[PDB]
């Protein structure tokens, strides 16, 4: 109905919101554009779902969320490649380890303190019914 799109607008709207708020920051400037595979060539054999917050963005725009809930499991996504990837065996793989659960933990922290549960609720039985 013209209420449900009303609904998926308004999602849009708040994932865009938070998605920009993440890009911003200096400590995810790494996570704002696909690891390229010219300059990290085996890349693509370790990690077989590339996510970046540029495509976050771009799904947002072609409507694949209708959930916070789907948005939040690709934002975990960006995280766990980057743990995945990269090893762990000294300071700067310790700073980019952190960055990634930095960058999950704080858009869990601030859909936290935002979205209203009924909102979220709503996208829930929607996306359920179709």
């Amino acid at each position: 109905s013209m209420q449900e799109e009303d609904t998926f607008r308004e999602l849009r709207i708040f994932l865009r919101n938070v998605t920009h708020r993440l890009a911003i920051d200096k400590r995810f400037r790494v996570f704002t554009k696909p690891v390229d595979p010219d300059e990290v060539p085996d890349y693509v054999t370790v990690i077989k779902q590339p996510m970046d917050l540029s495509s976050v963005i771009s799904k947002i725009d072609l409507h694949k969320y209708l959930t916070v809930k789907d948005y939040l499991r690709d934002i975990d996504l960006i995280c766990s490649n980057a743990l995945e990837y990269n090893p762990d065996r000294d300071p700067g793989d310790r700073l980019i380890r952190h960055r990634a659960c930095a960058l999950r933990d704080t858009a869990y922290a601030i859909i936290k303190e935002e979205l209203d549960e009924d909102f979220e609720q709503l996208c829930e039985e929607i996306q359920e019914s179709r």
